[PDB]
C-alpha cells in the first residue's frame, strides 16, 4: 500500500541521510526514490509565494 504524508509546518526542506535516486519514466518522469532510509527535517519559517 501507500501513503503520502504532507507537512504542517511551513518551511525549508532538509535532507537528513536520505540518498535519493533518480529513476526516469519512459515519458521521462523524474521519480526520487530514496535509497537510503532517513529524515526530511522542515526547518520552520513563512514562505512566500
Amino acid at each position: 500500500a501507500t501513503k503520502d504524508v504532507a507537512t504542517d509546518l511551513a518551511g525549508e526542506i532538509r535532507f537528513q541521510d536520505i540518498v535519493p535516486e533518480e529513476k526516469t519514466d519512459r515519458q521521462g518522469n523524474t521519480t526520487r526514490i530514496a535509497q537510503r532510509g532517513g529524515l526530511l527535517w522542515v526547518l520552520a519559517g513563512d514562505v512566500y509565494n
